[PDB]
């Protein structure tokens, strides 16, 4: 790799190596007045286009976009399936900004052929917050691939966060890009067994049937936290206090004001699922998982992979892996065919004794604009959908 347009950015070098003395920009001293007013240029008949995802017609215009031309896994047998719903809740946290939803479209079909967003957020690295930008939801339409349409929607949506004296982000991709301040493989936790192994994610041989299969992922219909129960309104604050304290350990996190645990916790069915326990009116335990389905493409029998992804949990009455028990419960009976999650915060210590698999790859965390020391998943405090 080159990487002939991520070296001209301020991001390391991929031999780069800092110690934990240093957490800083790249380059300090920033001017919004200096930047750029001008779009970046794209090539002749394609043209910038300002999306509104509250828009019921325009979300449905990105929502094709990315079920068609989203990520595949490393075989191209799944295409994350984002729903047009999931896609509203992911952009229009507190404080978004709707210059910060940018399409592409092709003039002569009025189609949208690229996309990519931000939201701010405050992000503490290292023991230092900072106000950032999320990236995600890069995307350019398969028929356009490798022709340097990415660097131009990068620049564009730098251009458009540094106008808000933003000159920090934080974004993740499956691949290696200069150059991770963290690395987490995935790990899956099998729920449908049968469903698994029909669609070639799961496997059996001559030991494991499909009937001992079956019988080696079965869960027992009841709760370790017998008052686990959806979140409601009224557990917001209960919900800030848990988490906020929580987060605080780790070497990379959100820090969430009320409003933003209220955005990202209250539930939305086949979007966000959130869980608490209550004892005298103080939260005490939360679980919390995110709905991302797969297409699978060319299976005759089944279209979608129904799959949920663990966000941010915390218990204070219970061991991890007992709260991590009742979180696949919960995702089983809320119909999620498997459980995913990443190495990230306590999450390792559980995979062997729920009966997780390793899975084929990693997310790498990445910062622009930050120079600071790398370090083990188990450290980062973040999850991005
Ligand atoms: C202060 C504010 C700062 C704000 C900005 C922060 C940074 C935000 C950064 C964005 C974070 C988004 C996070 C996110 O959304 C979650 S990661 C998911 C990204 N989306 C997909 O994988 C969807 C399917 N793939 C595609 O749509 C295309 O393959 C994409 C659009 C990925 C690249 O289109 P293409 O047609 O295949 O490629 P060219 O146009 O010819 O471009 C080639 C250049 O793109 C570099 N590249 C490829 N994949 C990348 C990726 N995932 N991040 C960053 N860079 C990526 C690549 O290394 C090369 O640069 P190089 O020559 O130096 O190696
Ligand atoms: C994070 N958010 C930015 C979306 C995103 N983009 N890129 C990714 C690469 C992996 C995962 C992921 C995260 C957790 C997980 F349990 C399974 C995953 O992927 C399986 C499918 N796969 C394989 C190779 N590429 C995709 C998410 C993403
Ligand atoms: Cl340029
Ligand atoms: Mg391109």
């Amino acid at each position: 790799m080159d990487y002939k347009f991520w070296y001209t950015q301020p991001v390391p070098k991929i031999n780069d190596e800092f110690n934990e003395s240093v957490n800083e920009p790249f380059i300090s001293d920033n001017k919004v007045e200096d930047v750029r007013k001008d779009e970046y240029k794209l090539p002749p008949g394609y043209s910038w286009y300002v999306c509104d995802v509250k828009d019921e017609k325009d979300r449905s215009e990105i929502y094709t976009l990315l079920t068609d031309n989203y990520v595949e896994d490393d075989d191209n047998i799944f295409r994350f399936n984002y729903s047009a719903e999931f896609l509203l809740w992911a952009l229009t946290s507190p404080n978004y900004l709707k210059t910060w939803h940018i399409g592409v479209k092709y003039d002569a079909s009025n189609k949208l052929i690229g996309f990519i967003s931000a939201i701010p957020t405050d992000i503490c690295i290292h023991k230092r917050t900072i106000k950032m930008a999320e990236v995600n939801f890069l995307c350019v339409h398969k028929t356009l691939r490798s022709k340097r349409l990415a660097p131009v929607l990068i620049k564009e949506i730098t251009r458009r966060i540094n106008l808000e004296n933003i000159w920090q982000a934080i974004y993740t991709a499956g691949v290696y890009l200069p150059k991770p301040v963290s690395d987490a493989r995935y790990y899956h936790r099998s729920i449908n067994v049968k469903k698994l192994i029909e669609i070639g994610f799961s496997s059996l041989n001559s030991r494991l049937t499909m009937s001992r299969a079956i019988k080696l992922y079965r869960v027992e219909d009841t709760l370790n936290i017998k008052n686990m129960r959806l979140m409601k309104k009224k557990d917001v604050e209960g919900v800030h206090k848990l988490l906020g304290s929580y987060l605080e350990q780790f070497n990379l996190y959100a820090v969430f004001t009320k409003e933003e645990i209220a955005h990202w916790f209250l539930p939305i069915e086949n979007v966000i699922y959130t869980y608490v326990n209550e004892e005298n009116g103080k939260i005490k335990d939360m679980i919390s998982f995110y709905s991302l389905p797969s297409q699978i493409l060319g299976n005759d029998k089944y279209s979608t992979l129904n799959a949920a992804y663990s966000f941010y949990n915390v218990t204070t009455t219970a061991t991890f892996k007992q709260l991590m028990q009742d979180a696949i419960l919960l995702a089983k009976r809320n119909n999620f065919d498997v459980f995913n999650a990443l190495e990230v915060m306590q999450n390792k210590s559980v995979f062997e004794d729920l009966k997780f698999g390793e899975g084929d790859g990693s997310l790498k965390y990445y910062l622009y604009n930050w120079k600071c020391a790398s370090f083990a998943p188990a450290h980062v405090g973040i999850v991005l959908l």
